[PDB]
């Protein structure tokens, strides 16, 4: 399969980029707690794009080897601070950084990773440019996980949350919100391998729209998986609008319905029985199928981008991966 | 007529206008007032103001380092905006915080987005990729010198690395390494940063971030002897704040423990360490302090750090308005006012 081909390919490379940008100035009794989010394992299905994206157009990986760490550690960035915010135990198994050193210290590693990020964007062939799209996409996923939490029903007690809480979730909403939060930055990881490689203006744009369909695809089917399971009903638990199937159900269902399942998402605490009669409501007007079938659309506009693209038979493999059109298919 | 009044005056509303400019790039109409917020809540706006006074100093021009100082003063909000959450702040400047306005998480997102309008500021400067090394450089000593503070408590924290990483002794040594990084290396980045706005003098440049490092150090020193002492003037400020906040990491509880005999830091210690710590520990702890003449040995130390910004502002040309300000951030006067006491 085409991810482990890659990471056994680019893999080590990609790990030691990581460790050099946070390492330096990294004081020796800090050196465990900032490590630990990049230690904690992970697809790098990012990176590897990043790189797959340059070998292509470029014939050459190394060159977007800055790049690559970039992308990987706004990942992790961001992950590191969702984490704190919706206080998550475990990612990859294993202890989050808030959980194993606390909130408040993941909040000094969040800062450092950041820093880190800068110094691998001055360490890319083109400075400038790589911090400007830098800024544009940590803005982007940071209004996408705004919206993505102000499009819950409950569960926060943030004044700012409660107050800003959106009265409605349309798909288009839905769409805007996953863009931001999930296909931003898988738009950048591609276009960033090209811009790492070549000056070609439509192909860096090729790249990113590329990125960005497969992108909300992903998340399209992550949320298909976080309502029907390989738990079950982990999206409904987390009280949220802004999930696929919700939200095409939300677009569907009657009035007497739609209101129920709001009120179920609005429970402080949703049980078995309400997730259940959650998922009833969902499957009332085929709102997994639909939503399958949104995932279909972004893929294959995924596929129409990537056609622009040279050499792209490892990319085409990555995008099966990403947007799990195997898995999918046969559901 | 203060130099901080004066230059308000003079630089404020173009300070006021960069300030909201950066922030406001792509930033969503219902985000709006939530990161504003903390620009507006006021603030003395030193570190600008000594930016723009830098600049204009050099080279005759403010206006160009408009975007360093936004940057300077943007870092400085952004580290308030965090430090409020880790400590779980309150009030400042009089006002709730960001984080108890808006929620915890909710401060999170905004400070998050303080880092990005700093990169936009970043690239709108003279020297784009010099300015975006060193804005890395400032936030890591930052965020380092965040760290070493609250690994030099001794007790009041939850984290398991604030409480498994804390410090065995912290000696006066480290108390100047973590001010220098926590507070003088922002306050010598916004000297310096006015003068490579406008000018390609290294020398020039080393100097002014010099001047600025030893001003942050006096500034942190004077201000670590009124958290135990109090102010006599300013109300409800109260005695021993720093002990009740159980920090190793303030200039006279450093000197005191460097000096202190075994029974006498044994006892400081147990009293910093107190998960509270009452009004009759405090005592007992200033009490510890004063037997070692801690307090006048912190003056001395200040007046030192005074002494060493103003030989490197000597070597900046038309330094008068520096001057003044150099004064008003060391607290001169003040610091001469407690001398002048005995
Ligand atoms: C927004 C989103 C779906 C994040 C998880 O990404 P991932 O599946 O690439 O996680 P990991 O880094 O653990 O592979
Ligand atoms: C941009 C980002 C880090 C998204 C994580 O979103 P989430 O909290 O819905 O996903 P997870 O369940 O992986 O925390
Ligand atoms: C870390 C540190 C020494 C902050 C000083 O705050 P300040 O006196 O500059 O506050 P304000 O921004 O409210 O004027
Ligand atoms: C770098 C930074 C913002 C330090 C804050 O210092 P502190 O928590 O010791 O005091 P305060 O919260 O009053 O600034
Ligand atoms: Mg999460
Ligand atoms: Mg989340
Ligand atoms: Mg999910
Ligand atoms: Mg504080
Ligand atoms: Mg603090
Ligand atoms: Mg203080």
């Amino acid at each position: 399969d085409v991810v482990s081909r890659l990471h056994q390919k680019y893999g080590a490379e990609v790990e030691k980029a990581l460790v050099r940008y946070l390492s330096i100035g990294l004081a020796e009794d800090f050196r465990e707690a900032v490590l630990y989010q990049v230690k904690t394992g992970g697809k790098r299905l990012r990176p590897l794009l990043t790189l797959a994206a340059a070998e292509a157009v470029s014939g050459q990986w190394r060159p977007a080897l800055p790049a690559a760490a970039i992308v990987e550690l706004i990942h992790n960035y961001s992950l590191i601070y969702d984490d704190i915010i919706d206080r998550g135990d475990v990612r990859r198994g294993l202890p989050t950084v808030r959980k194993a050193f606390g909130d408040n210290a993941a909040i000094l590693v969040g800062i450092w990773y950041r820093e880190a990020i800068e110094e691998a964007v001055l360490d890319t062939p083109k400075p400038t440019l790589f911090a400007k799209e830098v800024a544009e996409v940590i803005k982007a996923i940071d209004e996408g996980e705004r919206l993505d939490i102000l499009f819950e029903a409950a569960g926060r007690s943030d004044p700012y949350f409660v107050q800003a809480r959106w009265r409605e979730v349309t798909l288009d909403d839905y769409i805007k919100m996953v863009s931001l939060k999930t296909g931003a930055l898988i738009a950048a990881a591609a276009k960033w391998g090209v811009l790492s490689v070549s000056d070609d203006r439509g192909l860096a744009e090729a790249a990113w729209n590329f990125g960005m369909a497969a992108g909300v695809a992903f998340q399209i089917i992550d949320d298909v998986l976080d309502i029907y399971g390989d738990e079950i009903g982990k999206d409904i638990k987390e009280h949220k609008r802004g999930n696929a199937v919700v939200a095409v159900a939300l677009s569907h269902l009657g009035e007497g319905e739609r209101r129920r399942l709001l009120e179920i998402l609005a429970r402080e605490v949703v049980e078995e029985a309400d997730v259940r009669e959650a998922v009833a409501l969902l499957d009332s007007v085929g709102a997994r199928e639909e939503a399958l079938r949104l995932a279909a659309r972004y893929r294959e506009e995924a596929e129409r981008h990537l056609a622009k693209i040279p050499n792209n038979g490892t990319l085409k493999e990555l995008l099966d991966f990403i947007v799990a059109r195997e898995y999918a298919e046969n559901l």
